[PDB]
């Protein structure tokens, strides 16, 4: 899982941390 996952999809990018 790493820790924080940032997903960028086009002109919007969100990132979630656990």
């Amino acid at each position: 899982r790493g820790g924080r996952l940032c997903y960028c999809r086009g002109w919007i990018c969100f990132c979630v941390g656990r």
